[PDB]
């Protein structure tokens, strides 16, 4: 049966009292809503007393079988304080002078013998005890009463934290003690408070609890509390060199480790940072130390500028591949973007770093430790020009250290190259307009090859594979965002389809971001998206698309890039690409890496008269990469390593075609 409100207020004490023992508090209608009817209830200063007195003859007389209807007793009373804190027409509750006459009711819970964890019951008592003293409040005498349950908890800890009821039960004891406390002294000196230096007991079974040591996955929580909560009840124990030595020794048990960052958080932010010495703790230099743990190796290409910060687990195969991999996603960008001069002078782009943790778990310390979201694959932070992500097994996720890295590298490239004004933030941005598009061409980009373009990636056409009805979006539901997480998958789909069947669109709306011009993307999103054929053109795509599937691949970095090529002289390499690709007055630069030496080559191709820009740009595409196909037929090794681009499209007074072109490759001739 239900109990109503109005109800209540028309009974005696003694019948009400009894009533609420039987029953169960979510009985009772709107005992949180602020009523009429509900102020009368809690109006009555000697109806509460005699809730209280009930809980109190309740707490005396409690069992391992038999509630006595505690659970009830204590929602209730919480319910009035919390009726009280928001409306001023109860403001006697809200005064800590009167939560104080619940003090001997928790008394009696406590000195009941069954006090200890075990039973249902008991862990619920426990629980709705701490819930208790949150919302009303407590002294010394009823937090060092607390010790014989933390005590119990931490002897039998290896059993009891794993539990979700035991382990609650606990934390929501300690959790309402301290938010009683910490309200009680706001603003206050938090030596006037009348437990401040009597809680001893309590704060030295916080000690024992914190500073297991011997911790496994399942009891880590367990001992974090512990040290957390050490700290916050630490400010009312009188020896502070005590507290702060024993969080030092914290820092030092699990260095590394979650607690480690917890207990020097705790130096920092409830002790100012001062150590048991006396003097400042170095905050930057712990994140430093527990950053070269971490990611112990590096590894540094092309002259410094392309550096990664590793841990020691992850090969160095792994490494060069992922060099090699993003000089192939680095050209087909340059190529469809038309641009290969960085947009801004000195930025932190400037030097790109990336830094590769072990694995997702010890991935997730890099929050602490560099402050950036860890609820990702990967994350580039353009203003700092660096770039985190993990190795993993096919297991933890389904894509590989390589296609995650070539998803990533993009995103610098966008930044570096296309997007003027830092990312995230500019005309582009002040309405959205390129959400689509950043993932979009990122997952379409990560699909660079060598010689071949950009090609779809076997696992996103995976994705395209499940329910045709609805379900795939329409060509302006993707270039319009909110939605769900299909948006990175039909966003590539948006961008494949116009590379591979509308290539001048594909151009015009980089050639606009390009030049910032706002109106022109705008226009072209119009077009698109106003357009029922054209999106009729779009479905059919994903159709195509998924079909292809099944003959699809994952394209990566060749295992030829690895291969010790041998000594060619630096001069017969220019000659012979210069002679190959047709190309006039050209400069290069070479770079030396940590496992290899590289060339950059520039010079100019200059073709017959045009065919116009999006003719010429497929044919310059097909002449380039059948120029890479072919120097790879030579018997020199190296020549497999080579990646080239074009950028700066014109014609000469002739209408010859005109390009600016760039060649890379690995160098076995030194100096
Ligand atoms: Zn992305």
């Amino acid at each position: 049966t239900m109990y109503d409100f109005e109800y209540l207020n028309g009974l005696s004490y003694t019948e009400l009292t009894n009533l609420i023992k039987n029953i169960k508090w979510n009985q009772i209608n709107g005992l949180f809503n602020y009523s009429t009817g509900s102020q009368k209830f809690f109006g009555d200063k000697n109806r509460v007393q005699a809730i209280i007195n009930a809980l109190q003859e309740s707490g005396r007389t409690y069992t391992a079988n038999d509630m006595k209807g505690i659970e009830t007793f204590t929602e209730v009373l919480r319910a009035g304080f919390y009726l009280g804190y928001y409306n001023d027409g109860l403001s006697y509750l809200n005064d800590r002078n009167f939560q104080d006459k619940c003090i001997p009711a928790m008394i009696a819970i406590q000195k009941n013998p069954n006090f200890k964890l075990g039973t249902a019951v008991q862990d619920e008592v426990i629980t709705s005890l701490g819930k208790l003293i949150g919302n009303a409040s407590a002294n010394a005498e009823v937090v060092n009463n607390c010790v014989p349950v933390l005590k119990q908890f931490r002897e039998n800890l290896n059993q009891y934290a794993p539990d979700y009821v035991k382990g609650t039960a606990v934390n929501e004891l300690i959790k309402g003690i301290e938010f009683d406390f910490s309200g009680a002294a706001y603003e206050k000196d938090v030596k006037t408070m009348p437990w401040y230096g009597k809680i001893d007991p309590f704060i030295n079974e916080l000690k024992a609890l914190g500073l297991y040591g011997n911790i496994t996955s399942a009891t880590e929580w367990a001992s974090d509390v512990g040290i957390y909560y050490l700290s916050k009840f630490g400010l009312y124990s009188t020896n502070r060199n005590d507290i702060v030595q024993s969080l030092e020794k914290a820092v030092d048990m699990y260095k590394y480790g979650k607690i480690a960052f917890v207990a020097m958080e705790r130096i920092t932010w409830d002790y100012d940072g001062i150590g048991s010495n006396g003097k400042k703790v170095d905050h930057d230099k712990f994140l430093d130390d527990a950053e070269k743990h971490y990611l112990p190796k590096t590894y540094t290409f092309d002259n410094g500028t392309f550096i990664i910060r590793a841990g020691d687990k992850v090969s160095e195969e792994k490494i060069k591949r992922l060099y090699w991999a993003s000089r192939e996603v680095k050209s087909q960008f340059h190529r469809v973007v038309g641009n290969d001069k960085a947009l801004e002078v000195g930025n932190a782009d400037d030097v790109l770093t990336m830094k590769i943790f072990n694995s997702p778990e010890e991935y997730k310390f890099n929050t602490n430790i560099n402050g950036v979201s860890t609820d990702n694959g990967g994350l580039y932070i353009e203003p700092r020009g660096t770039f985190y992500t993990y190795e993993r097994t096919p297991q933890q996720s389904i894509f590989s250290l390589e296609e995650l890295f070539r998803h990533e590298y993009t995103h610098y490239l966008q930044a570096r190259y296309l997007v003027d004004g830092l990312w995230g933030q500019g005309p582009f941005y002040e309405k959205n307009r390129l959400t689509w598009f950043d993932e979009g061409t990122a997952e379409f980009f990560a699909g660079s090859t060598r010689t071949s373009g950009v090609l779809p990636r076997k696992l996103i056409l995976g994705y395209l594979a499940k329910d045709k009805v609805d379900h795939r979006y329409s060509l302006k539901k993707t270039l319009n965002s909110d939605s769900d997480w299909m948006f990175y998958n039909y966003g590539f789909a948006v961008a494949h389809y116009l590379y591979e069947k509308d290539m001048p669109t594909f151009i015009k709306m980089n050639k606009a971001i390009l030049n910032t011009d706002v109106k022109s993307y705008d226009e072209i999103i119009k077009k698109l998206s106003d357009d029922a054929n054209k999106n009729t053109e779009y479905q059919n795509h994903i159709q195509e698309l998924v079909d292809k599937y099944q003959g699809a691949g994952i394209p990566l970095v060749s295992d030829d890039y690895l291969k010790d090529h041998g000594y060619k002289k630096a001069s017969e390499v220019y000659s012979e690409i210069s002679k190959a690709a047709s190309l006039t007055n050209t400069s290069v630069t070479a770079e030396k890496s940590q496992y290899f030496n590289t060339f950059t080559l520039r010079g100019t191709y200059t073709g017959e008269t045009s065919k116009g820009e999006f003719k010429d740009w497929d044919e310059m595409s097909k002449k380039l990469d059948g120029t890479l196909e072919s120097l790879a037929k030579n018997s020199w090794s190296g020549y497999k390593t080579l990646t080239a681009y074009f950028t700066n499209y014109r014609v000469t007074s002739d209408n010859k075609v005109q390009y600016d072109v760039v060649f890379h490759g690995v160098l076995t001739d030194n100096g």
